[PDB]
């Protein structure tokens, strides 16, 4: 069941996007970063995992557990703090990026209705949500599935045109986007759900299958088009195989919607004392339906995302806390389970979780995040806020 979870958590959002960031960054860069974000994302994963260990056997030598809980358990309550407040905010703007990219997906099969409208029924739809998994984990990787490896195989079929040009990378701030885009992308492991190595590292290597053929292939056959896209099914050409990926995308975000609104109603709950119950989840509602509609940014408010939210949500935060919590040498003494030979021992944890925390921070927050924040304003200034359609010709 483990490895069905991580399979498409986080990369059926993005799935659709990535071709949009392979032809901002190039298909070698493109690659490279897939491939070193995915390490960094299973590396991560497995600190999540050791301090949730660590947490539960210190709780037992003296309900689920929940990631805010492990920081307040192992370093305090400022973290505990800081921690809740990053995962309420990554859990709103992922709702947000839900519901965009379910508006994104609907309005192909029926364009009668312009996105807008689109989103304005969508948003009405998931309101029930307030209304309102393990059997539902596999089929998310059967409709996941699908959609990677029907755009690898339709991209490949309709074949480069005579006047697709490769721009590659051309201004950095494109670049960066596209980078953090990958780091987004990647993000998914970290997810806390579905925990009870290198046997769960599998997972990730498979996610990679989804990921890499599909975005090299899409942005091989349509060449830089991808800029203007960065929904991948515009360009392809409308058959019965693009509706049923558009209906399973569909889906999968509304599921993902309500499964994951689920965590951050009952952070609200818990903060407003309610514990009829309807009314008190309408005003979460509120702030996911107004961002979605005016920013219904497919590709850029995913990077944005990614560069502010999630890169120290799952990357900086989980190093920091593994770094500080086993600093003293007697919690190292007592360590549950000793690192693993083959990452150089303790020192090799904490060079890497060091490099990790330079790197996130340094290029993916600093050169990623004004990047990101760059091309959004860019995106705000093209299309203005409240665009009817957003890159609908």
């Amino acid at each position: 069941d483990a490895w069905f979870s991580c399979a498409s958590n986080q990369v059926a959002q993005v799935l659709l996007t990535l071709p949009y960031s392979f032809s901002q960054l190039g298909m070698m860069s493109g690659i490279l970063f897939q491939l070193f974000y995915g390490l960094m994302g299973s590396w991560t994963a497995y600190l999540i995992s050791v301090l949730y260990v660590e947490y539960r056997t210190r709780k037992e030598r003296e309900h689920v557990i929940q990631w805010f809980e492990v920081l307040d358990g192992l370093l305090g309550k400022h973290w505990r703090n800081l921690g809740l407040i990053f995962n309420c905010t990554f859990l709103l703007f992922g709702s947000v990026i839900q519901l965009i990219a379910c508006a994104s997906n609907i309005y192909y099969i029926n364009d009668k209705l312009d996105k807008r409208t689109w989103t304005y029924i969508f948003g009405a739809c998931c309101a029930t949500t307030v209304f309102i998994y393990r059997i539902w984990s596999f089929l998310g990787l059967a409709m996941t599935t699908y959609t990677s490896w029907y755009l690898t195989i339709a991209s490949l079929l309709h074949g480069q045109a005579e006047d697709v040009k490769h721009s590659g990378p051309t201004t950095m701030v494109l670049y960066f986007t596209g980078a953090t885009n990958i780091l987004y992308t990647f993000g998914g492991h970290a997810v806390t759900v579905e925990i009870m190595k290198a046997i769960y590292l599998l997972a990730t290597i498979y996610v990679l299958t989804l990921t890499l053929p599909s975005a090299s292939a899409v942005y091989w056959a349509f060449g830089d088009k991808l800029l203007t896209h960065s929904n991948a099914l515009s360009l392809l050409p409308k058959t019965g195989f693009r509706d049923t990926a558009v209906i399973l995308m569909l889906i999968h975000q509304f599921i993902t919607f309500g499964f994951a609104s689920t965590p951050l109603y009952f952070v609200w709950e818990k903060l407003i004392g309610v514990h009829k119950r309807a009314m008190a989840r309408l005003p979460v509602v509120v702030p996911i339906w107004f961002l979605a509609i005016i920013f219904p940014f497919f590709g850029p408010i995913n990077s944005a995302v990614g560069s502010l939210l999630v890169s120290f949500t799952v990357y900086i935060i989980p190093a920091l806390a593994h770094m500080l919590t086993f600093a003293p040498a007697p919690s190292r003494e007592n360590a549950v389970e000793r690192p693993p030979r083959v990452v150089g021992g303790w020192m090799g944890t904490y060079c890497i979780n060091i490099f990790v925390v330079v790197w996130v921070f340094v290029v993916g927050f600093g050169f990623g995040g004004w990047a990101s924040m760059v091309n959004f304003v860019r995106q705000i200034d093209t299309f203005g806020l409240f665009t009817k359609c957003y890159q609908c010709p």
